[PDB]
């Protein structure tokens, strides 16, 4: 099993940095949507449906630092979320060879709203196969705003 985040060069396990663009200037009542979709993507090594991945969001993945206090939703696999997570989510099969966009939006609705570079949230995947051991894995996705944003 293995991801990469824009094309980039596989990833097994561990914490990886998702680098995004988000709109640079809002309103009081607007909210930031996050399409991780555009980034993120895994892949069954073998193929086939062989040894076939469940993959699902863990249980505490939530926003970072100030951006606790902000409100949001997670959108996963035909499921929304209120997030932070209290729950584990719903659980994504992955089979082909051919890399699956995870199926993830991020909605955050917040005069510095974000400064660029900044760890927006911190979104935490677990991995196990369906034979032997399952071979599980934890992987942690760092959201990462490019931009700063602001709210005038």
């Amino acid at each position: 099993f293995s991801c990469n985040v824009d094309g980039g060069s596989s990833i097994g396990a561990g914490t990886t940095s998702v680098y995004v663009n988000l709109d640079p200037v809002i309103q009081p009542g607007q909210n930031l949507v996050v399409d991780l979709s555009q980034h993120i993507s895994c892949w069954n090594d073998y193929g086939g449906w062989y040894d076939t991945d469940h993959i699902n969001l863990v249980q505490g993945s939530a926003f970072a630092g100030s951006l606790q206090s902000y409100k949001g939703s997670l959108y996963w696999n035909n499921v929304t979320y209120p997030f932070p997570l209290t729950t584990n989510t719903n659980v994504l099969d992955i089979g082909d060879k051919t890399p699956m966009p995870l199926p993830l939006k991020l909605y955050i609705t917040p005069g510095v709203v974000i400064k660029a570079g900044e760890v927006i949230a911190r979104i935490h995947m677990y991995k196990i196969a369906t034979l032997g051991s399952g071979n599980p894995r934890n992987f942690t996705w760092n959201i990462i705003s490019n931009n700063s944003v602001v709210m005038p």
